[PDB]
């Protein structure tokens, strides 16, 4: 129970790594805001798991990458926090939500609209969420940006996505220095291929190809990544800031 | 109690980061071999702290960087593990011991280059090579590096060469040992209070503190807490990595 009395926001925690992260932060005692865009049933399933495991959570709906996104997220976040604690304190922000697609887009096919959508959700929104979140964050808080090993591993069909993770990691570098005087750490956690419950992970043949990317010759589980995020959210990571934390199962060898 | 039933060796755990590491691994339930070169009294103090906190440890003497060093260390390690467990299983190796105001490049001698590398690079490699004989699937190898591998400091060139070599053990042995589920990682401190007399001088401590983004020197426990997490099951998806435990020293 390393996060008793702490409040956390995990963006995009209806599903996948974000769900696994929300679940683990709540097991440590955090009150978790389970954010999503449209899959309300999946968000409610994250919250239901947390409640059945004895923790506390609530859903927050906000489409990122559109005007008023940060506002809408913080309206729901602060209402839920205040109703449950009397305060709006935000100890932990995990920038996990993303436009993230198995399909990819080869470079010849990328559209300007796709560049904008990826940017808006995966780079711009995290930046503006950090800027808003720090207002509510006490000295000693945690900002965790979920990147990708593809910032270090060339994959043409993910160029547009990867640009935005490269921008995200700059948030980590420069905001770690900016926020160090407040004792707020800022770190990147970089997954490799991770089973998020998508259909592709039900096709054993493709799963076996994907598994070869890891030195362990298996795809990651959501909990493999979420366990690392959870550690970073704790007090014992205090001397880690501005870092790139490889949570890829040895993909970046 | 994340390390119940596990056996750990922390090299150079009589003092400094290694002592803080041994203490924290033992709090999690590991049986800790507290290794040292010559300061038996300091080793016995680490062991006494672990026992008073309700854990298990024993001391092991071996000078590294001399003929017969790995053999001497493993003779003591395996005797102590067998007496206490009936087994010689080694779950966790932390390569922490090192030769560590530097030496200006012009003044570095061949003999100094040899001593730094014997202790700080060669011995860690040979200790990994021997340790895996004893290590179950799912084990942990943790190499203590330095942020100086990423931050130029001329008077640390000789030291830093050996940490650069140590980090290659991380990279290539992580790939080698991955089929066994053994992870291999580097943890890189910044300036860290190891109880040396320079940390008793508030004026020098204040100058050293400016290297961290937090404007304090590291405590041994700041680093040891990271090492301890890497030793646990929850780090299983981290291998071959450079883990910055420097308090933001590489931000500049
Ligand atoms: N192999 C992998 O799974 C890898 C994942 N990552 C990264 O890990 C993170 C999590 O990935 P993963 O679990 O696979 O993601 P999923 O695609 O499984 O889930 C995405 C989550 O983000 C939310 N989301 C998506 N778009 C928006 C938006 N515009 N506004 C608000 N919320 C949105 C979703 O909400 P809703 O449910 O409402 O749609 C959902 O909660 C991402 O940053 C991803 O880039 C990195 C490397 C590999
Ligand atoms: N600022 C710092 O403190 C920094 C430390 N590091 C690294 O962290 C690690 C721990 O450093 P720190 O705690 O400062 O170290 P200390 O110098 O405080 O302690 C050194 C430890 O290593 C042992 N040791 C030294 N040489 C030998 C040898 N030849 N054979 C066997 N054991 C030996 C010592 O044994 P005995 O007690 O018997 O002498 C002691 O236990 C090292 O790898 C160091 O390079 C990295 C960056 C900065």
């Amino acid at each position: 129970s390393r996060l008793t009395g702490k409040n956390a926001l995990v963006t995009g925690s209806s599903r996948g790594i974000g769900r696994a992260t929300a679940v683990r932060l709540a097991r440590e005692g955090a009150l978790v805001a389970v954010h999503y865009a449209s899959n309300e049933a999946a968000a409610d399933e994250t919250v239901a798991q947390i409640e059945r495991e004895g923790g506390r959570a609530f859903p927050v709906r906000a489409e990122l990458g559109v005007a008023g996104d940060v506002h809408e997220l913080f309206l729901g976040l602060e209402q839920g926090l205040k109703e449950r604690t009397g305060e709006t304190t935000l100890d932990i922000l995990v920038n996990n939500a993303a436009v993230t697609g198995v399909d990819g887009i080869l470079p010849e096919d990328v559209t300007a609209e796709q560049l904008d959508r990826y940017y808006a959700v995966n780079a711009k929104a995290p930046f503006l969420l950090v800027q808003r979140a720090v207002r509510n964050m006490p000295d000693g808080g945690r900002i965790i940006n979920i990147s990708s090993g593809l910032t270090r591993c060339a994959v043409p069909e993910q160029v547009a996505y990867s640009m935005t993770k490269g921008a995200l990691e700059q948030i980590t570098l420069h905001m770690a220095k900016h926020l160090a005087p407040r004792g707020i750490t800022v770190n990147s956690v970089a997954p490799g291929i991770t089973d998020n419950g998508g259909a592709v992970f039900d096709i054993p043949e493709i799963v076996e190809q994907m598994a070869q990317s890891s030195a362990f010759k298996r795809v990651g589980e959501a909990g493999d990544v979420a366990d690392v995020v959870t550690f970073i959210a704790t007090d014992e990571s205090r001397w880690i800031t501005g870092a790139f934390i490889d949570a890829s199962g040895g993909t970046l060898l």
